[PDB]
């Protein structure tokens, strides 16, 4: 259905896309596999413009996005597949991050309502966490 | 008021209907006393399309819905007054329910995010709720 | 932007105001915070159409509002600079309100969902809040 269906149900939406800001808080593998099942992902962030509504949306609290390792020692990409801008990214990164706490911080968060707001964190850490599906 | 009102008051909308998804937990009867305070009911489920909705909408969180018993030992029927469709239940109910237990469950909850989640439980049982009331 | 794009971001909108209903709690000069980092204030109430607006969204949970003192022995006004309708006022307290309890309530909440709902309480009280913004 279109935005009217998708916002009565609940969505949020902005520019050409659809957003599920969760209710109640899962690891970054349980939310994906949430969103998944409402024909989504973890949201990706390829836009600055895209980072301003989400991390607005967030309110101060910190949500899961669709950002992981490719494995625990691996490159950052997006699980919706998406091509990953690194040097975009710098500029949406709190101050210090991603630092790889541990050596165990494998999956990204908006932790803050800024525009450097990501932080990476262990992927078991337990958050809301926002969903992404195009507008079609 | 229209649509666009309802749905700017927090309402969902789908297939006919404005849908109050609750912030708070409530006995049954808590529930339909909010409900009716918002010239609603708890929700009656009458087609597989409205269950789909409704299971969806829910998010995996346990959620009272209009069905009731006739007394404690009675039969089912919605609180809403439209008519109880006995054989199509058969599709909603989680495997081994309604299954009556301790002799005290007469109300009915979507507990999980699936099409068969139906279970009976306590109607003192406090969880989230769904008011319903039609697009006139 | 208009009613759509911000509905679509979770506002709220009645008679030509949107209203941001918050997640979490926070003191009255956090809320009052948030909100204008949210292009808002803390909402007004210039009606009774708007009181019960408001009172029946709140869904008897308290919620900041806009009305506070000017300093702790002042008269009341809105945080918004609109007029305060001292008379109108006794229509939407609670009776026995305001009884600045401890001579330390210096704020207003809506603390139930009826007509007759604000209560005077210590402005350090954490509650959820609601901002205002004008459709402009
Ligand atoms: O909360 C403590 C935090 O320290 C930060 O500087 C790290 O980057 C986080 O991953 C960690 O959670
Ligand atoms: O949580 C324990 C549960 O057992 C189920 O199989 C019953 O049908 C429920 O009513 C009960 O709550
Ligand atoms: O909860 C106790 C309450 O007593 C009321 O009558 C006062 O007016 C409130 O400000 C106070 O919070
Ligand atoms: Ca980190
Ligand atoms: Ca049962
Ligand atoms: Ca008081």
């Amino acid at each position: 259905a279109g935005i009217l269906e998708m916002v009565a149900r609940g969505w949020k939406y902005f520019s050409g896309n659809f957003y599920y800001f969760s209710r109640t808080p899962k690891t970054w593998y349980s939310a994906e596999q949430f969103c998944i099942s409402r024909k989504a992902h973890l949201t990706s962030v390829s836009s600055e413009s895209e980072q301003k509504f989400l991390y607005k949306a967030a309110d101060g609290i910190p949500h899961w996005i669709g950002l992981t390792k490719a494995g625990s020692e691996g490159d950052w990409y997006w699980v919706d597949q998406t091509s990953f801008n690194k040097e975009q990214s710098r500029r949406f990164w709190i101050p210090g991050e991603p630092n790889n706490a541990g050596n165990n911080e494998h999956c990204a968060n908006i932790r803050v309502s800024a525009l450097k707001s990501w932080n990476d964190g262990p992927c078991d850490n337990t958050f809301l966490f926002i969903c992404k599906r195009p507008y079609v």
